[PDB]
């Protein structure tokens, strides 16, 4: 239950390439080529219990250009394993 904007850099680029790799496995938008992740990129912190410190994981909301179209992708990341999962990939959406 906490939100921050993170600047884009190699870290968000790597998330955007993960999103496009995962969605290509799914195929619901056909074959996609990764171009780049643009601002803004939101990061949500998910705590085990509201009001306590222990971090369960994170969710990142990205705007990702792929095959020259713009999509919104959400990715989860487990705080202990570092495992990631593509939660949603929708689009084209309009530019923010």
């Amino acid at each position: 239950g906490e939100w921050e904007i993170i600047d884009i850099g190699p870290f968000t680029q790597n998330l955007g390439k993960f999103a496009v790799d995962e969605e290509n496995k799914i195929g619901q938008y056909g074959r996609l080529t990764f171009n780049k992740v643009i601002r803004p990129c939101m990061k949500k912190t998910i705590y085990e219990n509201e009001g306590f410190r222990e971090i369960k994981g994170y969710e990142y909301q990205l705007y990702v250009y792929a095959s020259d179209k713009l999509f919104r992708a959400d990715i989860s990341e487990d705080y202990k394993t570092r495992g990631r999962k593509l939660l949603r990939f929708n689009g084209p959406v309009p530019p923010p």
